[PDB]
């Protein structure tokens, strides 16, 4: 198992339990993820660490290794220096960051969830908090909570298992089913809180009235300065059925064609 290690190969820098790191057989800084106590929440986390090592993509978060043997855990990943997207949008030179750098990181997005849709892969939690910020605008999808589908189209998560309700499908706030169609709703949040520059989604709306509003047709706003065709990008990720809903490659397809129409 190459992706085994000890983890005396690592050293521990600054907490982010993940923290900042040194592999130090490489001089590499990294990010490594711990796990205390050995219960089965923790588990779940390692079965998807599997799954990362079938992974590899430009714009997802690379894994580079594990320590399964004995507690605590570690889970070795690329480290992306300035952090979540999130709190990168709301704190950023806007000057600097503009509507094409917006654009450029709605393509990178879009260029791996292409690529996980083709491997038939789902995420679960897309969202700003959720995508990892490098060098030059350089945007990687973190890529933790990963499912795969072994049989069909539609992965159901546990009775009782709580969703950001601001993110979720509306298939999957009534039915707790999950698919690449609910993967496309949430990259259509997603787009909207890079047009904000990070706002909260569905502003002042109350929790428990989301669903029903969604179900009488009402849809967040555009942002101001949004173009109209990435709000109608938008629009159609927010389809009541999700077979109405566009693929992640036709996504990609016309982000390429948007940003390399920017100049
Ligand atoms: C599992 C996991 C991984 C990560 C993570 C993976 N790679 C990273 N690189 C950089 C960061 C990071 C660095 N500096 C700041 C921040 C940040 O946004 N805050 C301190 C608010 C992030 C993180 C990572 C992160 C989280 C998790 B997890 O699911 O707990």
């Amino acid at each position: 198992d190459k992706w085994e290690m000890e983890r005396t190969d690592i050293t521990m820098k600054h907490k982010l339990e993940v923290y900042e790191g040194v592999w130090k057989k490489y001089s590499l800084t990294v990010a490594v993820k711990t796990l205390k106590e050995d219960t089965m929440e923790v588990e779940e986390f390692l079965k998807e660490a599997a799954v990362m090592k079938e992974i590899k993509h430009p714009n997802l978060v690379q894994l580079l290794g594990v320590c399964t043997r004995e507690p605590p855990f570690y889970i070795i990943t690329e480290f992306m220096t300035y952090g979540n997207l999130l709190d990168y949008l709301r704190e950023c030179n806007r000057q600097e960051v503009n509507a094409v750098v917006l654009l450029y990181m709605a393509t990178q997005i879009s260029s791996a969830m292409e690529y996980l849709e083709k491997k038939n892969f789902i995420h679960r939690d897309l969202a700003a908090r959720n995508c990892l910020v490098g060098e030059n605008h350089l945007v990687k999808v973190a890529d933790f909570g990963l499912s795969r589908l072994m049989t069909g189209d539609t992965y159901t998560a546990h009775a009782g298992a709580k969703f950001p309700i601001k993110w979720t499908a509306p298939e999957s706030l009534a039915y707790n089913k999950f698919s690449i169609k609910s993967d496309v709703w949430a990259f259509g949040v997603l787009l909207w809180e890079i047009a904000t520059y990070g706002m909260s989604p569905y502003p002042g709306i109350d929790l428990s009235q989301v669903y029903e509003l969604l179900e009488k047709d009402y849809r967040m706003e555009r942002p101001e300065g949004c173009p109209e065709k990435v709000y109608e990008l938008m629009r159609a990720c927010w389809q009541w059925n999700p077979s109405d809903r566009p693929s992640f490659a036709e996504i990609h397809q016309a982000f390429e064609t948007m940003f390399q129409e920017s100049s």
